[PDB]
């Protein structure tokens, strides 16, 4: 279980600690996991990253072993400005004003965010299963609110989405990530009970709705700036999404991220969402030369 | 309007009858003339009638009936094909309710879950329903069919309570009251337009044991099964035949997100309708202008 790497905190906002996994050698690589679950995502991919890479395996805030701001109305708190703030200061501290970002779901959309405000500290993007936010929420049709209900739920004013998820929140887990294409089959024992025992910690659920409110508004506002403003990703991007996900079926990704994205190139792979537990290797043999070449 | 003196169902009898199989359904029965059915939706009860049903009963035979799985009704159990509480089967309820009570034509006015249910009866069994009154609905199917970001945004619930079990009933059992506070009072006014009353009655019956279920039960015939015969009475050509006047808030989201009088229009051959003023709970809102608007299309 994480060979060569050691858990660190660091302080990135006044009372705001970011819990991260350290380790390996060579040019900085920020691993950033998304919902429901933390660092623990990377197990199978980070030992043999590690032998080329400095890895800085990040739990988001409101995930893992990180801290649990409180939100606030207008959801800043939680924003993808103020999340990619709290890893870009993350990078800095443990020495590294210029890394590589690989990330999953929400992390993804936070490097998203971080490559645009920061992008002199971003020397190449890795986004795995997702297509840009206000894409996915002004293209929404039935089947994509079927599948991501939750993007339709966890957004509701609070308390009722925390009380649903505090209710039984290893259920929620359960029910969240079994219920995809791949079913509980990719999930390694110890990384599904560390996914339930960081849910559980008090102030979880109100911090992953605060995240999904602020997507649903502020976020959108900046997404849309840049956009209206021609702000895109100046540094290589790397795309991959699950041929068997909700992302491939109704989306068009790599036309999306063309879209928002100067320097773009993606494929589909052969599993689900969750990538880095589904296809370990696939995902090394994708990312891997990119990520190199930097 | 609502006042703690106003009259609480004046002239109406509660009574129970049996429409299934164990499943009882519980109606306010009361009034003279022709008869009318009356049939609430989500998260309500027939309770939802007691501002209009006075009115009413001075000129129809009224059965204000509790849906199967939600007031004094029965709450069956579930199955995996979601049949048990299909609109076919609801509207087979009222249907069996109004023959036992000695009306084989009658007119309905609905709402909400309650319309929808109405639809079906009125296309299973056009020859019972003399003319139909549906409130703050487009039809199901175009419903989701035409689901835009606007639409799951404000609507969540349709696609929340579709769920399998047993996420949505985790989450209306942990606080049934929390749960009916939020669903109904997300607005400027809160639930101050709602008699007290009539809170209480929403609020202790969704509290019944096997409630949560009954509800998601039929969310999910709406998202699968009611489906599937609304789309056969498309593509066989199957419409309403007989009158149809449609009412929707003009401050809720049918109204917002849908053309709710061109969707009617394009599964029923005689409809007219109209936007009112005011949001979703039109007979508790807006009971005068409900009055206003349809007791000349009922009384025709």
């Amino acid at each position: 279980w994480m060979p060569g790497l050691r858990q660190q905190r660091i302080t990135v906002d006044d009372g705001v600690e970011i819990n991260a996994w350290v380790g390996g050698q060579g040019p900085a690589l920020l691993l950033v996991h998304g919902h429901p679950q933390t660092s623990a995502i990377w197990h199978r991919v980070a030992p043999r990253l590690a032998q080329q890479f400095t890895v800085v395996l990040a739990d988001l805030r409101g995930y893992g072993d990180s801290s649990r701001p409180a939100g606030d109305p207008e959801h800043v708190n939680y924003s993808k400005r103020t999340m990619a703030r709290d890893l870009l200061r993350l990078m800095a501290r443990l020495g590294h004003e210029h890394f590589s970002v690989l990330a999953h779901d929400r992390g993804a959309r936070v490097a998203h965010r971080l490559a645009m405000d920061y992008p002199a500290s971003v020397q190449r993007l890795v986004l795995l299963d997702i297509a840009p936010t206000l894409a996915m929420y002004e293209q929404t049709g039935e089947a994509f609110a079927r599948a991501y209900w939750h993007w339709f739920f966890l957004i509701q004013p609070a308390p009722l989405p925390e009380r649903l998820i505090e209710a039984d929140p290893a259920a929620y887990v359960r029910e969240i990530m079994g219920r995809r294409s791949a079913g509980l089959a990719p999930f390694d024992p110890r990384a599904l009970a560390e996914y339930q025992r960081c849910l559980a910690l008090p102030g979880s659920a109100h911090g992953m709705c605060e995240d999904y409110r602020a997507s649903a508004g502020i976020d959108l506002d900046h997404d849309r700036e840049d956009r209206q403003l021609g702000r895109r990703l100046s540094m290589p991007l790397l795309v991959l999404w699950g041929e068997e996900g909700v992302v491939h079926r109704c989306f068009d990704p790599l036309r999306e991220w063309q879209l928002v994205a100067d320097d773009v190139r993606g494929r589909p792979l052969a599993c689900g969402h969750y990538i880095a537990e589904e296809a370990p290797d696939a995902l090394l043999d994708a990312a891997l030369p990119f990520l190199l070449q930097a």
